[PDB]
């Protein structure tokens, strides 16, 4: 079918995608990279991370297969050794599919602005002190002041939301996860301070309360928003889909990871 | 039908007792504590959490409400002030019942010990070090060196969890979390240290590496085990039944406990 | 002798500012905010804090007093209620003096920039990766990544400190203190997680390994570094010197501040 | 001088013990166990724990020595290879010393028992609930409710302090950390979290509320102590002194153990 290629751009990357293209040469596969079936990423997770943003809008149509070209990677995890073997599979397809849940960041000014995450989002001020107002299906939980805030998906849960001590959970529930950064805490100010896993269809709001300028992140994307007057975060109704060649367990991609290798 | 009501033993929770069986003579409403369809929990979250290991074996029989006549608790949500107007909908039922996911712990010798948790279970050494073998789904994921470990439920997770770093996940999510206790880090000790959340169906198994002797708590209650070879942590196929009277969102229910009422 | 006082800027502290000059005019004192020997702030700590770094040139000639027209605060610690009393013993002086230690920044280029930090001195990334060699008396240390790295004075601890989960440790301990903002840790990249306590002389020293570009803040004051090779760290040899009238110890400041007043 | 060598018991200590003896007859040296100048340890961490707390009431005129047979130790920060060199410089003497501060526990009934920690003491309870009411210089800081606390010296602070998120401090700082383990806070019960670093003079005190029984530990030493009215934690007067034979610094100690080596 339908495939494209994308390359972390140094030679290790580039000469594995020339490699993979002739290869599926001797196959019944067409190179497109405007409406591709398969989108493979060869590098890292970032480099998986730009391919999946590249063509966030056909995620019902694509099958994402990430190769690491340098160390293992939660979303490139298969090596280059096991590249030709890769491309025999897919030409012939029969591979089964995996799907991971989404975030929906949308953003209200006085239009609206909605970003699809794989990893998380983070929302933090633009220098000022980072007040704001956390509501949870619109009841007001409470008021946080610090650093800022991050909203994890499930597999993202790896990346940013470690760092601040949330959970790591099973990519197959659908749900989401937010954290704080630095969050100042005495007798007038109160915040939670546990991570908070939100399932699907809750919707926790983000609402000013004196600057409305915030510098917000969406994986690696990151805009400073002006004018805002409300964050929504919820599990998104789309999915992200992989093509399934064997069994990676995600526990034992995270022992790999962080354990030993 | 068939109700039973358990009291905390205070002269508060008593008197709260008699008056709403009192109240309950007033329409059609049998007391049976054998048999009970309607189990009341008077005085805090201990009692109704006593109450529920009392009929943990008629658990798809039974909605169970909780009164607080002290603080708010998380399952004894509604206050004494309530009593009456809980007890007139009680008797011509129509009520809602909502489900929480349960905790299933199997304790392996050289017969079987299977427990069921509402809130978490933990393990620790019986004085000795506390070392053990953390497998997930038969993957070694990490040998274990510290205080203990602590399995929680989503409702629980406001609890013991709560305490060791572990993140607050709405109860309807289907899932169990593991945190650690005081776990030793070094070059050659190596734990994850984040928490893990695990869907249903996942299968976590601690097993020694040494002594076999562990303080195991279930609840409240906590045993010494001997000679054990492994301790099963899965999400359980039953699920307690509350009955519902009006909106209490979880979320609110955290709000109220931790941040302010 | 010489005074001056500098107030928050609301009506509260200005009327209360003037106030405490008229009843300063009955008694040998003469208003020199140029050469002053004694420097009263009313407003809060951030009051306080652009107090000390107006006269942080003449810090052994001066006598600092911190007054709150809001909540408590561990610089100003005296209420309104008390600046007629502060007034009459600062008057006829015979007050003991207090000192707490500083925090010396030292920024090196390719001249050479060098701070006084009252509560603590922050560095991270100009919008790229924070990524520095940590060098610990001419030992390479660690190699840190994440979001940044907080030293701090002994006072300093219950601010920004706090919130990264620094120690609280009392002001007559001339010492430092490190703290890490969301580092990155796997089996790569290792960093010591805990804070880390550094005596006087002991000199701490951030060396860039890619980016010589850093936001590094000092209190209040927050400047992006341009070309920087090196930023020193160490307990400075100056001490803030603050005037004593009565036993207002710094755990019960603690106490008053997070606990209950 | 007079000297002595413990070792952890298994052959390779044993057989390195019997080695430094015979070494130790080819100089003016003589083996005393009773009144030794010189105790070498020989085994790790707790082989060097055990001979401090066997000779704890002559530490002034006792210079320690650690010697590791395994990994790297704190105490026993000398490799094997360097026994035979370590025995003719202690032989002819001439080194200097290095001193670290240590902890003193008072516990107090309805007698009085003192303790010496080398590490760190910890307090938990005895099975039931553990509440303890917290006050610093006689001024009552906060109701800890939760499983214990554990006071560390400074070089114990890279031991159990450290998985309690406790910071790592210079041993030159005659200072005492506290930590928590497991604190319950809500609205209601309030603790400070962060750990506590106390100077000298400074006596932090543990007072009941209504079990008076309680799990004390002392390094390696743990005992149930029964009918407590208090126990006291200050910066002893006395130290450990050891004998320095080169340059090896504490955060070299502390990189070689947790970074890597
Ligand atoms: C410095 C930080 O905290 S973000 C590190 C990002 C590394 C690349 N990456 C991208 N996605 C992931 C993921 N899901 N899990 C772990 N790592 C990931
Ligand atoms: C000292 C501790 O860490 S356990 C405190 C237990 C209080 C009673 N309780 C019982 N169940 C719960 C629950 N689910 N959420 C919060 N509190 C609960
Ligand atoms: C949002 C943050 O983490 S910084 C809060 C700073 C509040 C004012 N302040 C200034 N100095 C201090 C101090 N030493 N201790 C506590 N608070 C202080
Ligand atoms: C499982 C724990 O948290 S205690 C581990 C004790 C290991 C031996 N040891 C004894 N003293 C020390 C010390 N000062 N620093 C590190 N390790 C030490």
């Amino acid at each position: 079918m339908k495939y494209m290629i994308t390359s972390k751009g140094d030679e290790k990357s580039d000469l594995l995608r020339l490699n993979m293209i002739a290869g599926f040469g001797e196959y019944d596969m067409e190179y497109d990279d405007v409406e591709p079936e398969i989108v493979i990423s060869i590098g890292g997770d970032g480099t998986f991370l730009s391919a999946f943003h590249q063509y966030e809008e056909r995620l019902d149509e694509i099958a994402f297969i990430g190769i690491h070209t340098g160390h293992l990677g939660f979303y490139a995890d298969w090596r280059p050794a096991e590249a030709d073997k890769l491309v025999k599979l897919l030409a012939k397809g029969e591979y089964q599919k995996v799907s991971y849940p989404l975030l929906k960041t949308t953003v209200k000014y006085g239009k609206e602005a909605t970003y699809l995450a794989l990893n998380e989002s983070t929302v933090k001020s633009s220098g000022g002190p980072f007040v704001v107002d956390v509501v949870i299906n619109d009841i007001h939980f409470e008021r946080f002041r610090g650093d800022g805030l991050c909203m994890s998906t499930p597999s993202g849960t790896t990346a940013y939301n470690k760092s601040l001590g949330g959970a790591l959970m099973h990519p197959s529930i659908e749900a989401m996860q937010l954290t704080e950064m630095a969050s100042i805490n005495n007798r007038v100010y109160r915040t939670i301070g546990s991570p908070l896993v939100f399932p699907k269809h809750h919707v926790v709001s983000l609402q000013p309360v004196n600057d409305k300028d915030f510098q917000i992140s969406v994986d690696h994307l990151s805009i400073l928003h002006r004018d805002v007057q409300e964050i929504r975060y919820e599990v998104s109704a789309k999915k992200i889909h992989f093509a399934r060649f064997r069994s990676f367990p995600f526990w034992r991609r995270v022992h790999d990871s962080f354990i030993e290798d």
